[PDB]
Order: C-alpha cells, then sequence, then structure tokens
C-alpha cells in the first residue's frame, strides 16, 4: 500500500542461458588508415582519429554476407544449449538489433522461423538504438513475472560490413563530411542471445531484478557537448537507480557498460568514481556492437569465470534519444 | 493456484484517449490507372487489379513531406486532448509504425521530444508489421497493470508517398515485376494515437482486457496460398481467444480488423461466420494504413458514436511473420 523502490523489481525472473558470437574477421585500424591516408593528406589532417581520439585498435567483421537474422539465430542456438532447453519451451522471442533484414516481417519472426518456434511463440522487434537489449529483457521479464510465459529469447545480431564498404567509399574524394563519417568506423559486428525464465523453473540461475530509465528527448537532435548531456542524463539515472535498486557505486561488483569510445568511457567512469577494473572492455578490439554490446560483454564475463554467485552486476548505457538505462543482475 | 484463461487478462487498464489523423490528399485508383495504362497495354494485361481484384477506389496521401514522427506527434496531441491530460503525465511512449524517420534514434524519442515528455518517460519503437499497435498496447498494459506507470502513449504514423513515387516509376518500362509491385498501391497514409491509463485514474473509461497471439513463422518466406495460411492461423488464434477471453463470434459487438484487400477481408469474414455489418471498413477509400489501421478504425467508430458502454470490441489482424493477434476492448 505504501510504495517502495524495491516493489517495482522483478522477483521471479532469471537468466537461464546466455551466449555470444564473435564475428571472425579482424580489420585493424592501421589497414583502414592506409586506405584513408591519401584522404588525410588531401584534407591536411594529421591526426589518427581512430587509433588516437577513439581508442579503437581493431574491430570484427563477418567473412560473408551475414544478415542480422542469421547472426541472431546462431547466437540463439548457443544460448538454448547454455540453458539446456529445446526451442519448444520458448513463448516469446524479441529481436533488439539495430541491423535489420527487411522492412517486414520483423527480424524476430525470421529468427523464430529459423529456430522452429512453436505456434504459441509471440515475436516482435524492439528498436531503441544501443539500449534495446535492456528494453527487451525488461519486456520479457514482465511477461515472465506475470506467468504469461516460462521461457523467453532476447536476441541481437549486428552487421556493419555494408556500412564500412559504403563509408570507406565516401571517405575518398571534404572535412565536415570526412569527420561525420569516421564515426561509422568505430562499429563492429557480432551477436548475443539470452534465455530468460521463471526462477522456480531454474533454481540457482542468475536473477534479473530490472532497472530504471531516464530520458533527455529534448536532445533527440544528436559529440563534445553530447558527452556532457550524456553524463548529466546518467547522473539522473543513477539517482533513479539508487531510489529503486538501492545502488551505491561501491556496492556493485561489475559494470557492464555500453561503449562508444575510449574517452567517452573514460569520462563516464571518472565522473561516477567507478573502479576501472570493474569495467570489462572489448571496444578496442571489437568496436561498438550497438545494443548487442552489453550482453556480449556479460557473456564474455561469464565464460571467463569472472562472475561469482551473489555478484551484483550493473547493466547500463547511454543511447541516442537521449536515453539511459541501468538494470541489475545478481549472479 | 489452478490457472484459468481469465487470469492472464488485464484488470486495471483502460483507454483514456484515442484520436486519428486522416491524411488529406485523395489519390483515386482511376488517376493511377491512367498513368499505368500504357504499361497495362505494354504487358497486354486487361484487368483493373486495383479497382477490381483489390477493391480499392482511393487512398489518402500526405500533401507535403510528412515524416512518420510528425504524423504520430499530431495524432498524439489529439489523443492527449481526448484524454484531457498533459504530456507530463505520460510515463511511457511507444511508437509502432512501419514508416520510420531514421536508423536511430527511435521514432518514439523524436515524437517524445516534439511533445515535450518529462525525463521520467520511457520510450522505444516496436516493429511487427501490421500487428505492432496491438503489441504496443499490450506492452504498455503490462506496465500499467503492475503500477510502474499511470499513463502511456501508443502512437503510429504512416507515410507512403515516397513508396508510391518509387513504385509508379518502376511500373513504367516486365510482368512478374509489374505484378509484385501493384501491391504497394494498396497502401495509404494516416496516423493514430492512444492514451492508456490505470483504470482507477479514469473511472468509466473503456477497458483493455488484452488478448492472444499465434504464429506460423514457418511461413516467414511470404498471395493465393498466403490467404489460406492466414485463415488457418486465425482459426487457431480464435481457439486461443476462446480459451482466454471466452470469445464466441456472436457475442462480440464489433470487429476491428486489419485490412489487406476486399477479398482477403471477404474471405476472413465468411470463414468465421462474422456479420459484415459488424466490420467497419475504410480500405476502399483509405487503403491499408498498416499497423495504424486498427486504431484508426477504432477511433472512427468512436467519433461516429457507433460504440455503447458495455460493447465488446474485437481487435484483430493477420501480419507478416506470419502472426495473428486478437484482443478485446469493452467499451
Ligand atoms: C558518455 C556519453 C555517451 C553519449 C553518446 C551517445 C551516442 C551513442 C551512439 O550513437 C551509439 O554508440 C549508441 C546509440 N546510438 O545508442
Ligand atoms: C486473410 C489473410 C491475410 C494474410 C495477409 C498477409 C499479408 C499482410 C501484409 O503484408 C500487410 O497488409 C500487413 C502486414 N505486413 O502485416
Ligand atoms: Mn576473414
Ligand atoms: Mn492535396
Amino acid at each position: 500500500l505504501v510504495p517502495r523502490g524495491s516493489h517495482m523489481l522483478f522477483q521471479n525472473v532469471s537468466i537461464a542461458g546466455l551466449a555470444h558470437i564473435d564475428a571472425p574477421h579482424t580489420l585493424t585500424s592501421k589497414e583502414i588508415n592506409e586506405r584513408l591516408q591519401p584522404t588525410y593528406d588531401r584534407l591536411g589532417i594529421k591526426t589518427d582519429v581512430l587509433g588516437d581520439v577513439a581508442g579503437i585498435h581493431a574491430r570484427r567483421l563477418w567473412d560473408q554476407d551475414v544478415q542480422a537474422s542469421d547472426a541472431a539465430t546462431q547466437a540463439a542456438r548457443k544460448a538454448l544449449i547454455d540453458a539446456n532447453i529445446g526451442i519448444e519451451k520458448i513463448g516469446l522471442l524479441i529481436n533488439t538489433s539495430v541491423s535489420r533484414d527487411y522492412l517486414q516481417p520483423s527480424t524476430a519472426s525470421i529468427v523464430s522461423g529459423n529456430l522452429g518456434v512453436s505456434d504459441h511463440c509471440m515475436t516482435f522487434d524492439v528498436a531503441n538504438a544501443c539500449l534495446a537489449f535492456i528494453n527487451g529483457m525488461d519486456i520479457a521479464a514482465r511477461m515472465l513475472e506475470r506467468g504469461e510465459i516460462d521461457y523467453a529469447l532476447v536476441v541481437d545480431g549486428e552487421t556493419a560490413n555494408l556500412v564500412y564498404e559504403k563509408t570507406l567509399e565516401r571517405m575518398t574524394s571534404t572535412e565536415e563530411e570526412f569527420r561525420n563519417e569516421l564515426a561509422a568506423l568505430t562499429l563492429g559486428c557480432g551477436a548475443a542471445a539470452m534465455v530468460m525464465a521463471r526462477s522456480e523453473l531454474v533454481p540457482d540461475a542468475p536473477r534479473y531484478k530490472g532497472g530504471v530509465t531516464r530520458s533527455a528527448t529534448e536532445w533527440n537532435k544528436l559529440t563534445r557537448l553530447l558527452l556532457i548531456e550524456g553524463i548529466k542524463l546518467a547522473q539522473k539515472t543513477f539517482v533513479a537507480a539508487k531510489q529503486v535498486l538501492g545502488w551505491a557505486v561501491e556496492e556493485l561488483d561489475q559494470f557492464v557498460i555500453h561503449q562508444v569510445s575510449r574517452p567517452h568511457t573514460a569520462a563516464f567512469v571518472k565522473s561516477f568514481g567507478i573502479d576501472p577494473a570493474k569495467v570489462m572492455t572489448i571496444f578496442g578490439e571489437h568496436g561498438n556492437i550497438g545494443p548487442a554490446s552489453v550482453p556480449i560483454v556479460l557473456s564474455k564475463l561469464k565464460e571467463l569465470g569472472r562472475l561469482k554467485k551473489g555478484d551484483r552486476i550493473a547493466l547500463l548505457g547511454i543511447g541516442s534519444g537521449l536515453n539511459c538505462s541501468m538494470a541489475e543482475v545478481v549472479w
């Protein structure tokens, strides 16, 4: 009757399964630079923006014409294995990727079709730039908490190959232009999937509590001043997280953060007093995998045995909108 | 403890507000045909597919370069008026349209930004071809039912102008081709928005109970045989609706159905024994407005005073996937 933060948290939602896919082909920022060099000379720009400003040494790409749906399918088969369950158990499949096969049908239906879901399985895509995978976990969680379903898949496959091809193309023939376009060269390919479940069905599995979102949609227009607005948004979101989840920075064991660039990350972590040792980072070798970044990093943490029962894990990012979301997993 | 269908239904979710926008410019199928005529002669095809096969006499288009977000904004301002509340009350805004402004940010954030939502307002797009507006109502409903929010906006703006321009272009210079492309000429422009609320906050407002989805994602590949699969999917979905909502066709007062074509509609209604007088249809003059079709038709019913307190209203469609959803409003 009297509201409390902890009231809105999910009580019976767990992570049964989690997997990622690393895209196979490494493209180093040096090889890209050698192709851009005549153009750096052209414009008389002496700076290695990628290596030096962004902090990206390499990214991964697909070896072939891999569609988002294919990449999400692969990650999803792995996450079912990780959960030890058959596709027949899945009552919901949400696709959260920025990369998209078609106008329609949803990417989710194509992935469902590949996996062979049953006729009871509800599917749809959620789009929300780099935060969508947290949005999709939350959406699934509400259905689980209510008993509408027992198991859900959240998936995300990202592909950047056509983006890099088109972009390098345009970065060979104006500086406003050449600058606007370098930022596509921080993106990477990859995929993640997660199987979520009612907790009684998966005793001892990691627990998803939910989280908070704040927005500054006044800034939907939109990097100097965008970092600043981002930080101010995150500040507010942290206040929300304190009010709902009871967060204090020092009581969290890991921060799984969406990454835009080494300096944006550096600024975030300084701003909030976070211990950098608690922030795993794949951006320098994998680039920014959009909304798949968070679960990939979470899956990598797991596979490295870097998580312990009881660990409080913070999932967060700042996305275009502007939006910011912060959610907690208790391993 | 013993499950029953009615257990999964929403108890405290209502429709506070509802509005639509008709796009202003009428393009009749005759004017289109006169431009296509040399090409009908060319291919030696004597049939008026649009007028005679599809049953479309006209559609609406925008008069200017209206983006999906602009159209959703307009409909959303109207639906707030209809609900008699300020934007500050909105805790969630979901955009469900097929038409989309950008890769990112979400269309939802752009609409939120235009309206001036508060920093507490969560936003994201849902994509699921023609059923997404029902998906977005369901998503909002779960948050409302739990108490996470008090008011939500679901919005959808559709624009087809560039589609028609590109399509007419290609339909002037091969029959497999010319045929594949005529189906874009059944689309129309328009917009809808709905304000949903916790029932205690809006005493006497129409009640959203929720609904059911079934899928046949084996057919995500995909018209002859697509109508057949559609009907078989809907049959199953009706069985689900009977098990959850207690539906029998004769106890429903209106059917608000997504429309693809006059024959697909005719086949559906015959197949299920529905009284055609209970199926309002705007397709012949407005075309298919995608996922906005359902709420537009619902808003038109309302404005015509065609609904009475206690009326059981069935919201449904068949979408690419294949998917089918069926939900109930009790006016
Ligand atoms: C520390 C502040 C960061 C704000 C950056 C916002 C831009 C983010 C991006 O453009 C992508 O990486 C992610 C996204 N689109 O959501
Ligand atoms: C009566 C059977 C109807 C099945 C038709 C499916 C195709 C539907 C469409 O392509 C659009 O109108 C709607 C959609 N994409 O969801
Ligand atoms: Mn290779
Ligand atoms: Mn006009």
